[PDB]
């Protein structure tokens, strides 16, 4: 115990992070639904491409998982918590649509799977102009005061 | 520095965690063992069924393990540190049958993997329980402020 | 709200997370490359042995790195900021020349695959160093309370 709590400076993060491992969740059910539905038995990743497909956008979604909830973080402490939840849901969204459009064709997940890097980049840049906010005054002081003697 | 510390509200979620990558470290070492005795060569992930199992059951463990980490660390703040550290710990004991079941059969990991997304699920509902009593009073509060 | 925050003792942390994330886009980078000059289209993820060892190089990166982070958190916060922050440094670094080495043969990765290794061995120690400083004494000072009466 103590008598206060950070929970309320980082809820809204904690509650995009769930939605997004909701979202794994409904993947794995699909790939799940998937090898039922063409006959891919574990521990095979191969088969007719309606199963790779499937397979390989929810490998791709969770493999990113872990940048997508980094950058999150970090970009919702040091920037601002509401702008970085407001990305993380649009690059969740994204990650729908890029995760439907892989089952029906490597082409139709293009469209998305750009939207999904354009929302992952914004996270990498606000988590970026964030941390420069955080050190950069002390370092110009530190090399103006070395000047200054 | 500050003169207060919030480590003493996370250090099971830490020590946890920290298990949880350990377990890992187990999971690799039996899959470099695997790659020994069957022969398969980087970049090579095929070959024979023994080898194929192993190396599933630790893709598997890796790509859950963010998921772990991150329900872990939500339901432990927002619902309860120990009983979010608990369900972690019956979720990572879990994967450990699941990886040695899995080596031995296709079918001998069923039961650990269904221990181990009960076991996960239970975090998602600590964690989503948890956020519900953050959000939900302040939110009535405004709507029925918003009524009168 | 509050009146003070806890960014400025994990500002190092962050942006060595940071930093990681545009490592794994270094890497994604070169996928997406070895993709066009070897023409492997998704959802494929076999060709020729140029591209398998960049794919393998970046695959083996992306699942390492959540463990990284895992370590690089716990071991910052309970052993000291600094000195995680450089074994994480180290980490990403080894790693860096560990998937170029990948990139050129399977035997030019092993003696960067092995610092990454050790530099995370490294975290996992220090981690662990400051969870027993953390729960040590209190569990001694318990025991030999028992054993005083
Ligand atoms: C070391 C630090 C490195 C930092 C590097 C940071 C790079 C930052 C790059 C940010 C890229 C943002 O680029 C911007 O993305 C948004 C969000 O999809 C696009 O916006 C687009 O999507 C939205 C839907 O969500 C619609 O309004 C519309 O379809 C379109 O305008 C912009 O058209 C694009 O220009
Ligand atoms: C530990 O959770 C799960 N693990 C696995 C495996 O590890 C499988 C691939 C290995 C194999 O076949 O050996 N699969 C499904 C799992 N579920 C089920 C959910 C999808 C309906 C899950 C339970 C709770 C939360 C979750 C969140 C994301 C994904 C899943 C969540
Ligand atoms: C960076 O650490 C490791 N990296 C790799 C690769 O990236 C291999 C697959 C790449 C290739 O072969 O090209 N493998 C094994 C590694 N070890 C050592 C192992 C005895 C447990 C590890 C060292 C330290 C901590 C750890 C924690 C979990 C798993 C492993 C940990
Ligand atoms: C979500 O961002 C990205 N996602 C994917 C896929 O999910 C691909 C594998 C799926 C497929 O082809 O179906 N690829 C590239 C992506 N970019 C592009 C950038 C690297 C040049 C990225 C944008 C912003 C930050 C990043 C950080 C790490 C890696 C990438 C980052
Ligand atoms: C991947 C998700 C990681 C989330 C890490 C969030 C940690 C920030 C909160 C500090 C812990 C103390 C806050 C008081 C809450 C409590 O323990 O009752
Ligand atoms: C799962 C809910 C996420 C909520 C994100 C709300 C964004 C707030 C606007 C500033
Ligand atoms: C520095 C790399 C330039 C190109 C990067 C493209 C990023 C994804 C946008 C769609
Ligand atoms: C470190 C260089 C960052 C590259 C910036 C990516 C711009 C992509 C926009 C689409
Ligand atoms: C006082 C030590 C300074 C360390 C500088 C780290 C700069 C990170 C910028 C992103
Ligand atoms: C050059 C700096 C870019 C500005 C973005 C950072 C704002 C962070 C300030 C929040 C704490 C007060
Ligand atoms: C809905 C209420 C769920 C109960 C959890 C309360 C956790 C807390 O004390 O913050
Ligand atoms: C919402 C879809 C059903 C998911 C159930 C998966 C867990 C099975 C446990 C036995
Ligand atoms: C939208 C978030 C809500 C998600 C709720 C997930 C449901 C929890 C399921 C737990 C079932 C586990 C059964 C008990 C385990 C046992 O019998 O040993
Ligand atoms: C799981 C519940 C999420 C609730 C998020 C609601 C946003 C409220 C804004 C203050
Ligand atoms: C913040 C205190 C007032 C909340 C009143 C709302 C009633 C909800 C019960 C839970
Ligand atoms: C991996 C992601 C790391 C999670 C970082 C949590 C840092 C805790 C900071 C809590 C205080 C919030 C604030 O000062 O705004
Ligand atoms: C994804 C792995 C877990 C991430 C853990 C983040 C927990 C943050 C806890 C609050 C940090 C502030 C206390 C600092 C203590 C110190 O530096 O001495
Ligand atoms: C012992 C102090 C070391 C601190 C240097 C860490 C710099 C992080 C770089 C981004
Ligand atoms: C339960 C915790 C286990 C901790 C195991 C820690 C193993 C640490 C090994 C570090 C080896 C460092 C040798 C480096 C030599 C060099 O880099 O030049
Ligand atoms: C705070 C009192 C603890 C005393 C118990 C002995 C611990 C000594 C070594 C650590
Ligand atoms: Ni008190
Ligand atoms: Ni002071
Ligand atoms: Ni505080």
């Amino acid at each position: 115990h103590h008598h206060h709590h950070h929970k309320d400076e980082v809820a809204l993060l904690a509650a995009v992070t769930l939605l997004g491992v909701l979202l794994q969740a409904y993947f794995s059910l699909q790939v799940i639904s998937a090898r039922r539905a063409f006959r891919v038995s574990p521990p095979l990743t191969t088969g007719p491409p309606e199963f790779e497909r499937v397979y390989r956008a929810q490998v791709n979604c969770s493999e990113y998982f872990p940048l997508f909830l980094a950058t999150l973080w970090v970009a919702g402490i040091f920037f601002h918590e509401g702008a970085a939840a407001l990305c993380g849901l649009v690059y969740l969204f994204a990650r729908l649509r890029y995760f439907q459009g892989y089952a029906r064709s490597a082409q139709l997940r293009l469209a998305p799977l750009y939207a999904s890097a354009r929302a992952l980049w914004l996270l990498v840049a606000l988590a970026a102009l964030g941390l420069l906010a955080h050190f950069l005054p002390a370092a110009l002081r530190a090399a103006l005061l070395g000047r200054l003697r």
